[PDB]
This record gives structure tokens, C-alpha cells and sequence, in this order.
């Protein structure tokens, strides 16, 4: 389990890095049934569920990619099942 | 005054896509006080909600990344003005 959490954190690294919420350019409220969000390569986004806030800087992706928000932030309530579509990098 | 403006706003909005029905939208975006932007794809059909009012839009196929104010796309959705929609470039070019 601790090992499964380590595995998930390693996989999550493909998609970017944790960031300070002070660094975010927007805060998205994670709501039941929201389905998905769209983010840009390199964008820093804070995700909020009540008083819990977790932020993330998306990596420069080689192609359009998507990922479950629950992989990036398992501790954020309501994150599982919300799809994150990350736009390919301009670079 | 008030009126002519309405008409030129609809004209501006037309460059960015077409009114859509909620039944064709792939997601519903909550429009809340303080919201500043959202990201949509060229060709995406998105519904925007204020309380229980829902207005949907199908974004045009854009030659480059561009933005438009939601308040110009849907003046009758309360709180839409000031929310900027970032539209990703179309893959069709
Ligand atoms: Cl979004
Ligand atoms: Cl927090
Ligand atoms: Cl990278
Ligand atoms: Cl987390
Ligand atoms: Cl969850
Ligand atoms: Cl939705
Ligand atoms: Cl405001
Ligand atoms: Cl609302
Ligand atoms: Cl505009
Ligand atoms: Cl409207
Ligand atoms: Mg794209």
C-alpha cells in the first residue's frame, strides 16, 4: 500500500509536479459529476474541495494526453474519476 | 445605445462559434463569482450554468489559440461577463 502510493506518485510525475497553491493561475472547484477539465502544458492549476486545496504544474506533454485527477491528487476529495485533458506543448 | 451594442456583441460572438443545446454538451461548467477563465477546445460543445440557468455553445474551429469573453457569447447567463474563455487551436488546419 505504501508501495502502491509510491508507484502512483511515480506515475503521476509523467504529468507534472506538485506546486504551491500560491503559484496557481486559477482555482477549480472539484464538484460531483463535473466529468473533466482542460489544462495546458505548463499551466499551474489549484483544485479545491471544501477547505482542501492541492495545486499542480502540468508538464510539457509530447502529445495530447489525459489522466485521472485521482492519480495526481488521491487525497483531494472527489478527485477520482475526474478526467484531466492536457494540451500538447507548443514547444 | 444599449441595443445596437447587443447586436454588435452577437456579431463578435459569431466569430467564436454557435449557440448549442444542452443535450449536446459534453460537460457543464459552473459560472461562479470571481471565476476568471476556462479552457475549451475548438469544436467543443460546452454548457455553462448559473444557478439553474444553463446556456450551451459550440466553439468554432480556430486557426490559433484565442480567447473571448463569455459575457459576449451569452449575455443572458448571469455572471458570464468577465469570464474569459480560452479556445485551443483547431487540429483541422
Ligand atoms: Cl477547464
Ligand atoms: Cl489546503
Ligand atoms: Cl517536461
Ligand atoms: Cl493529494
Ligand atoms: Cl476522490
Ligand atoms: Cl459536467
Ligand atoms: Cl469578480
Ligand atoms: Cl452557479
Ligand atoms: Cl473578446
Ligand atoms: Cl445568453
Ligand atoms: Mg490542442
Amino acid at each position: 500500500t505504501a508501495t502502491a502510493q509510491a508507484m502512483a506518485k511515480r506515475h503521476a510525475t509523467l504529468y507534472g509536479d506538485p506546486a504551491g497553491q500560491s503559484q496557481a493561475s486559477r482555482i477549480i472547484d472539484v464538484k460531483p459529476g463535473m466529468r473533466y477539465v482542460n489544462v495546458d502544458s505548463g499551466e499551474t492549476v489549484a483544485f479545491r474541495a471544501g477547505e482542501k486545496i492541492v495545486a499542480w504544474t502540468f508538464a510539457q506533454m509530447v502529445r495530447d494526453t489525459s489522466v485521472d485527477l485521482g492519480l495526481l491528487m488521491p487525497d483531494l476529495p472527489g478527485s477520482a474519476g475526474v478526467r484531466v485533458y492536457i494540451d500538447r506543448s507548443d514547444l
